[PDB]
Parts: C-alpha cells; sequence; structure tokens
C-alpha cells in the first residue's frame, strides 16, 4: 500500500514527506501529507521564471542585467562568474533553473519588482493561478532558513503540483513561454537522484529541485510515459528531528518517486 511505502520511508530516514501527483484521465490523485506546509527552498524558481516570462515581451530575455560583489550571498554556480560582465534575463533563467543559482533567483525577484525585492510580486503571480495557499517571504539564502512549522516561504506538495500542472500542461503560458520553461526544466543538472531517479529511462522528466536546511529536500517534476502521457509529481521532504543542520536526503525522494512510477506503470 502506498500510504504504508511512504510511512516507511519517514520511519527510514527520520523525515516527514508530502507527495502530490493530480488526479488525470484515468489515475486518481496520489497524495500524502499533500495538505501540510513545507518550505520551497529553490522550487520556486520555476515559477518564478515562469512569472518574469509572463511579465514581459519574449525579447526581455536579451536584457543584460548587471551587478556586484555585495549580490552574490547563496550558492550562484553560475553568477558568481559574472558579477564583471553583467548576465541576460534569459542567463538568469537557465542559471535560476538548470543549477539553482541564488544570486540569479535574487536578481530575478529584483526584476520582476514591488514590495519585499519581488516576493510579493511572485506571490501574486502564485494567487493569478489560483494558489492561495504558497508564499513567498524571503529571498536567497533566508528563505530556506525558517525554523519548521513556520508558514514563511512555503507551498505544499498539492498547490505546488497544480500550479507546475498550469504552467507546463496548462495555459498559463502562451506556447512559446511555457515551451522556453519546459526546455530549461528538461535540462536540469541538479535532479538525477532525485524524481528522474525513479522513472525508468523512457520516461521523460523534467523537474526544479529544492534543498534546505533542516534536511529539507524537495522536487517538483513533470513526466511524460513512453507514449506521452504526462504526469505532475511534487515530493516534499524535512528532517527536524536533526535541527538545522539535518543533512537533506535525496534517496528518500528518489525511493517516493520510485514508489509513485510504481503506480502509474
Ligand atoms: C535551493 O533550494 C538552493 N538551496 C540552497 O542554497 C541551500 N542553502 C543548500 C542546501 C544544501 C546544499 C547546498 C545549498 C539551491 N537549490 C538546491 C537544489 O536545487 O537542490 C542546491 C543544493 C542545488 S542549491
Amino acid at each position: 500500500d502506498l500510504a504504508d511505502r511512504f510511512a516507511e520511508l519517514e520511519r527510514r530516514y527520520d523525515a516527514r514527506l508530502g507527495v502530490y501527483v493530480p488526479a488525470t484521465g484515468t489515475t486518481a490523485a496520489i497524495e500524502y501529507r499533500a495538505d501540510e506546509r513545507f518550505a520551497f527552498c529553490s522550487t520556486f524558481k520555476a515559477p518564478l521564471v515562469a512569472a518574469v516570462l509572463h511579465q514581459n515581451p519574449l525579447t526581455h530575455l536579451d536584457k543584460l542585467i548587471t551587478y556586484t560583489s555585495d549580490d552574490i550571498r547563496s550558492i550562484s554556480p553560475v553568477a558568481q562568474q559574472h558579477v564583471q560582465t553583467g548576465m541576460t534575463i534569459g542567463q538568469l533563467c537557465d542559471a535560476a533553473i538548470r543549477y539553482s543559482d541564488g544570486t540569479a533567483a535574487n536578481l530575478l525577484l529584483a526584476d520582476l519588482g514591488g514590495p519585499g525585492g519581488g516576493t510579493a510580486a511572485f506571490t501574486g503571480y502564485l494567487r493569478s493561478l489560483g494558489d492561495t495557499v504558497s508564499r513567498l517571504d524571503a529571498e536567497a539564502p533566508e528563505l530556506n532558513r525558517d525554523p519548521p512549522g513556520d508558514e514563511r516561504d512555503t507551498t505544499t506538495p498539492h498547490a505546488i503540483a497544480l500550479v507546475l500542472q498550469q504552467l507546463v500542461l496548462g495555459n498559463a503560458l502562451p506556447p512559446d513561454k511555457r515551451a522556453l520553461l519546459t526546455d530549461w526544466m528538461a535540462r536540469n543538472t541538479t535532479g538525477a537522484k532525485r524524481i528522474r531517479a525513479g522513472f525508468p529511462a523512457d520516461w521523460k522528466v523534467i523537474d526544479k529541485t529544492g534543498t534546505g536546511d533542516y534536511g529539507r529536500a524537495n522536487d517538483i517534476a513533470v513526466v511524460w510515459s513512453p507514449t506521452g502521457v504526462p504526469y505532475v509529481v511534487a515530493v516534499m521532504s524535512d528532517r527536524a528531528g536533526g535541527g538545522y543542520d539535518a543533512e537533506p536526503r535525496e534517496a528518500l525522494l528518489a525511493e517516493a518517486a520510485t514508489c509513485v512510477a510504481g503506480v502509474l506503470a
């Protein structure tokens, strides 16, 4: 039984696990702790890129953004290198999704603009998609640090899956912008050991990960069967029992995804 398997994984990893797969043509929704809040961590970068794409003409991708030494405040594998040159909006989107670059995401939040360095506008974008649950309150590095249970900087597996479904499968974005987001997630470099590890190689997987303090490890994905039937998969986890420095455990997500894949096969 799925719920039993998910509970077994929680015990194995001393973790809290949340899973949501929306209902489809012939499958019921899969849900486990799906309405409990979990920190977004870097998963917010996927709808962030959607918001920036939606907000602007496509060629806003070519706008060069400049920044400085004091802007590097978080893991930023790509932006660390381009302080002098600056990065285009398209480069920032690419880095935010594919390398989970924190500076890139902070700069995208500032591009979106408005109160809270862009976090209010980000939240407003989610509200426009019918998500009355999620909230972003801080940028990097703070957004990954809220104590377990705190509602700041949280979503739920259910909420984020419905958002991702609209962005990738539905009509939240026009086809050209939708393809940009989809391709960046398809080319993600950080997800090999999470949802991807749970699905057979002949399933397509696109995803965006997040990792945070208190053992936080998330992954949100869209997967397509070998015959092109898509499913949205959100898996979220934390390990409050280990305190702030608890190690995130990717294997928990790989195992959860393997269980989901077994049901969807
Ligand atoms: C988003 O979740 C980001 N997380 C962090 O910057 C955390 N402070 C962190 C936790 C563990 C190791 C390094 C940083 C980025 N997204 C993560 C991910 O996509 O899983 C990351 C580890 C690639 S950094």
